[PDB]
């Protein structure tokens, strides 16, 4: 009942101690109403009249947080002109700092009558839809020391916010599956014992349960399909949904930085949950359709290049703004350490149909907030020629798809070249050069959420995604996976211990390779998705995490004692990866590395093209480490000796240099042998090595 | 020494409490040395070897602010390829946040042998160049009440740092013409008394006195030839040049802001002081010539659209970073509240012939520091289509040149269309909207450092820039002015009062015209340059401000006239409408209730054909003080007394009639020689005639 004009910046819900400033963009709306929602379901419509930059805005004192607010836009309803505004639907603030409730699917949330897509729907959208919230922006990050952990000291961990803690019998069933159950000391401590420096969560941006999904008993579980990029997802909030979740995720980040674990929340900006036409009408299509979504040359239909349904307009400057304003809000206000752009390949494509691609990596590389955080993405190829960009921000990294496809295609049985294999342990120096013209790292992974899990990775040759309901045609088809003898679990102990060390190999490869190793959550305990490699709608025992009570425990203390080895020996984590100098080393008795035959000699000019690159002996030196440290200190370390047997028949290797070596790891024995103490070796002496197995020696 | 790795961000020299972290962008250098200079000219070479994204960087612990550094770059000298590197010229860090010294012009700083322009010079440019200096960024902004005065309240004052406080008999000799002298209670007194709400600083980024001037008896007094966009110009500091100039500036904005006065600084971006080839190799030519300047068609030579030499390759990835990092270092480290873009017209012609132009007005649009501050610049006509940008930063303003050329043409006696002058008072609705598709303001000005001064505008018909040594072919050719009887200083009293009464017309028109006003340093006293209208090279008595003594009768009257026109504006809203006349018409609905209404000398409402008056000499604008349909800071109806503007640009007496039964109290008359805004006023009847001397104004007031 008291309306001041207020300010045009910042857009959204911003509370000035005893007032609130509301701002909403639209360049094609007629009139905007801000409907202050009451608990009894009544609308207190305040027309917003001050116009600046096509943003209507007004300030209401005495309107304190928890206040539920929406928008109503009267605009032209012409699907011929891309004008799909509607006054009946109560729109959502794209800068909603928090959102209450869930989508209750009905006729009302659709904005066209089910019979006619070009007709106008005039149902009230108000009770069924969600509801944006005025977030109290105060928070006490007490000693919030920003963990500036380096890339060459990082161990990422891909974990889901609900699927992680739903079954830990240590957390109250109150906090099970929730953001606070993330910052529980026992869980914050399970990573500390692993030795991970980077927690990369899945989308915490608030997402919508697909209509055609919940009406199938399922629910979007991963949720790369969002509506509001300024709010924690509310079904992960055990502290309620009336703005309290923002104090949740914030209380969970500070506790992570307490134990010095970074947060890397996942980010989708390649489509919106409103989907193509015939979808719902919730936030964007209603406020201003033709300058949030890229429309075809028939304004009635949205160009989905993938299956998503719609794509944002990456040339309309107000859309560029929601992205940089979205990224900045988390880094600064929720104190997040890096991002990862889902379908950054579909993302980086979209720009290049508006010339605006290489002008965006300029925006990234100039801004001080977003540049100096980790940006993790995936390689692409656009138009004709490739990336077609000049300057990659010098933290911008890719998930190495040609390393896992190279590792998976090693213990499987098929060949990768010894050249393909040399450059992969090396840290993919051939695809990611540190120049400042290419991504500067490789996020090595043997597995992630897409495709199998490490357990399923050696247990199936075809998927078993009939549980997704998509006719089994979905999901990665050629997982490059070998099942070790039979499909499904079988009792046969002969093969059941075969797999148990196949994962002891998949994990060891990841840790000794140069670069950034990433673990998917559950591959320490041996997590199984029932052969399902795309579990996006399995919000159940499929992608829950079973917590152990020996087999599942041997691998946990395998991983946890392996990660010790990575953190402890600097030849496996070289600040400048082998970007400069060759993979063989300039052959002499000083090089950082030199490759050997199981027979004993060095590889040679026409030896590097070994199609059956099954066996290898890689010697890394502990004194050729040509990098200064934190303070100009020469980082030094022992020399190590790797011996790979990606070949069934037992192989006999020979340790060169005549020097007392110590076997520090052996895949083949069942008790797990990072921790189990080992014997000394002489060097030169013939050793036998089990099939499909690794061994590593140590000497200063 | 002792060499640690360091980082690559932030570019430039940054003091760490115990160290200094250097970084320099050069994507074509082959190896970069850092040179720590002592006082006894000793260069300690430290080979920066770490290379992330073509930034060579190292961390030097124990290096302290005040320690002099520079860069030396080993790259190929092939101008047929465009590379003009030379290991022998002690470069400067483009990010250096305080610079010491001065160009000591000789053969050594130019980077080529004075016989051939295409060959290679090997002269040590270390004792003849400036030297970058590490700076301590700590400062105590106790309560920096950033005076975020809105555009309708803004009274902008264009001063020059030296040219404001050089001849003041209140400042000690120490602080005359400096930054700390800018912080004096005296000048801040005269800035408040006048009522300025934002002081505009002529170029403050360190600039290079052109060799063409230093071997000419002259020097670059303005400073539109800059080198390091991050440093206070050293020659303005009375405390020291090894870094300390940052500590003046901050304590200076500090003292200004406490008074409620913004700081809008002028920035020189269209060109760099190394200029075109045959120019001194100072900062960027040697580091990386390709990715700073706009070379084209032939590598050796620089696309010259700027007309002042080198342009700056607006698509280069680290040229966008240098500009944006330089804009906001002044807003969030020096606490500046706004900017002014010299030669924004040309800069937009450099930004668009790379097709990065639109990409920039989006880059300013999102950025929270550069967007939300006052952005002042020039109109332009780019390539094909004029503006050719979509949506402006909705704080973007222009220097309303079609205002001054329209009011100069008026009190000189030329027939600017009765519509061309309607919209100019009105808030310049026609050229400046508020959607976001055009600049959301109409910054007005009668005169400035470009062109005449206000006592010169009324005394000379042609420029007199002979003292510039450019043969008087430089300067605005027709300044649309008139000398008022005898060109120069006359003894004729009939002339001498005509001027100081024309000057009252020019100042008063300005202070009632909608939009955002602006004055230049000297007009409150009426400073004369001697008809010199481009005094860029007069660092002498020509453009210092003379301060009026106490027994200086006439000059003190203009000052007391000016100090109360700002009063009349800061005290009555009707002369500054939050949304200027931007939706409404320049006439209003011709009925009982309109914010505005235009009448005749003879006393009738002007007709639509009467809106086509070539000889548009006489006028009477009514503003309704109750028809202000704009909300308050809290939603109040802002209501006022009604005003009555009467103009006569004629040359004989014209009798006006007061259009409005009720009564009017005359509050401003220009023909009065005592000065009316600081005087009393008779009562006009409400229909009675008034005799109005030629070239004179009258404002009446009534609640």
């Amino acid at each position: 009942m008291q309306v001041w004009p207020g300010q045009a910046y910042p857009l959204g819900a911003t509370y000035d101690g005893a007032g609130t400033n509301f701002a909403v963009f639209s360049e094609a709306a007629h009139r905007i109403e801000l409907c202050l929602l009451h608990d009894d379901g009544s609308e207190t419509a305040v027309e917003l009249r001050e116009t600046d930059a096509f943003v209507r805005h007004a300030y209401l004192p005495g309107v304190m947080p928890g206040q539920r607010y929406g928008f109503r836009v009267h605009g032209p309803y012409a699907p011929e002109r891309g004008l799909r505004c509607n006054a009946a639907k109560l729109l959502l603030d794209p800068y909603a700092r928090a959102v209450s409730g869930r989508v209750r699917w009905g006729e009302a949330v659709y904005g066209y009558p089910f019979g006619r897509p070009d007709a106008r729907n005039d149902l009230d959208s108000a009770p069924d839809t969600m509801t944006s919230v005025v977030v109290n922006p105060y928070f006490d990050w007490g000693d919030d020391r920003r963990p500036r952990t380096e890339y060459h000291h990082t161990v990422i961990y891909e974990a889901h916010v609900k699927g992680l803690t739903m079954l830990h019998p240590d957390l109250p069933e109150e906090l099970r599956g929730t953001y606070a159950g993330l910052a529980h000391p026992s869980v914050i401590g399970h990573l500390r014992e692993l030795g991970v420096t980077a927690l990369e969560l899945m989308p915490v941006h608030q997402f919508v349960n697909d209509h055609r999904l919940v009406d199938a008993g399922l629910s979007n579980y991963w949720g790369y399909n969002t509506i509001g990029f300024f709010a924690p997802h509310n079904a992960y909030a055990s502290w309620g949904d009336r703005g309290q979740q923002v104090l949740e995720f914030k209380s969970a980040v500070r506790a992570l930085h307490q134990a010095g674990i970074e947060v890397i929340l996942d980010v989708v900006y390649n489509h919106t949950a409103e989907g193509n036409h015939l979808g719902p009408t919730l936030s964007m299509r209603g406020l201003d359709n033709p300058s949030y979504y890229r429309l075809a040359d028939d304004p009635r239909y949205y160009m989905d290049t993938t299956g998503t349904g719609n794509s944002l307009l990456m040339r309309s400057p107000h859309v560029l703004q929601l992205i940089m304003d979205s990224l900045r809000y988390w880094v600064t206000e929720m104190h997040v350490d890096g991002f990862r752009f889902d379908l950054a390949a579909t993302l980086a494509r979209q720009f290049h149909e508006v010339d605006r691609l290489s002008s965006f990596f300029d925006l990234v590389q100039q801004d001080p907030v977003v540049s100096q955080v980790k940006l993790i993405a995936e390689p692409w190829d656009v138009g004709e020629g490739g990336y077609q960009v000049g300057n990659f921000p010098p933290l911008w990294t890719e998930w190495n798809g040609k390393y896992r496809d190279c590792v998976r295609d090693l213990w499987r049985g098929e060949p990768r070249t010894l050249a393909e294999f040399a450059s992969r342990l090396t840290g993919s120096s051939d695809l990611y050069q540190d120049d400042g013209r290419r991504p500067l790292a490789s996020v090595n992974f043997v597995t992630c959420h897409d495709g199998f899990t490490l357990r399923d990775l050696v247990s199936y040759n075809e998927k078993r995604n009939e549980a997704n309901g998509e006719g089994n045609r979905d999901g990665e088809n050629y997982n490059r996976s070998w099942n070790c003898g039979e499909e499904g679990e079988t009792e046969d102990v002969g093969i059941t211990e075969l797999r148990a060390r196949q994962m002891r190999n998949f994990l060891a490869t990841l840790m000794l390779s140069q670069g950034v190793p990433m673990l998917s959550h559950g591959d320490e305990f041996g997590r199984t998705q029932g052969g399902n490699n795309n579990a996006y709608c399995q919000d159940n025992e499929v992608s829950w995490v079973r917590w152990p009570k020996e087999a599942e425990a041997t691998l946990l203390r395998f991983t946890r004692s392996m990660v010790r080895l990575r953190r402890e020996h600097p030849v496996f984590r070289r600040r400048r990866f082998f970007h400069g100098r060759p993979v063989e080393g300039t052959h002499d008795e000083l090089t950082d590395i030199a490759w050997f035959t199981p027979e004993g000699e060095e590889m040679t000019s026409r030896d590097w093209q070994a199609a059956h690159a099954q066996a290898l002996t890689v010697f890394l030196n502990g004194n050729a480490i040509s990098e200064p440290g934190t303070q100009g200190e020469r980082i030094a370390d022992d020399s190590f000796l790797l011996m790979f047997n990606a070949s069934a028949k037992e192989l006999e290797f020979v340790v060169p240099d005549s020097r007392y070596w110590r076997m520090v790891v052996d895949t083949s024995d069942p008790e797990g042998m990072p921790p189990q103490q080992g014997p000394e070796l002489a060097g030169g002496e013939r050793v036998t090595l089990a099939p499909l197995s690794l061994t590593v020696l140590r000497r200063p």
